[PDB]
């Protein structure tokens, strides 16, 4: 399928243990994508003071269109030194591992995968 059906569970930003997916653009994406597949993918919503808790680069979900069975559809764009890879819609927070971190809530999104 073009599209998945996922709950991504909502960390707070001083819970998450593993901050980002790894150390290029390329890897970063590969990495969200296999987490996303996996079950193992947390979100944490932006806000002020968020982003530079998290490490560089940055994945995001961003809204791709105007929301099947209550699913945002949303793709991905990473992040590095102020340069985005992708074009998108608004963010509804960046992806991080999600390794047994307790959530605050779940973000039902269709990614296009």
């Amino acid at each position: 399928k073009t599209h998945v059906q996922l709950s991504l569970p909502v960390l707070q930003v001083r819970d998450v243990l593993v901050r980002g997916f790894g150390d290029s653009v390329e890897e970063v994406l590969s990495e969200a994508r296999q987490h996303l597949k996996d079950g193992t993918c947390g979100l944490v919503e932006v806000e002020k003071g968020v982003l530079p808790q998290l490490e560089q680069p940055y994945v995001f979900i961003k809204r791709s269109d105007a929301a099947p069975h209550g699913h945002v559809m949303v793709e991905l764009v990473a992040e590095l030194e102020g340069i985005q890879y992708g074009r998108s819609g608004e963010t509804l927070g960046v992806l991080v591992p999600h390794v047994g971190e307790i959530p605050v809530a779940y973000r039902k999104v269709l990614l296009r995968k």
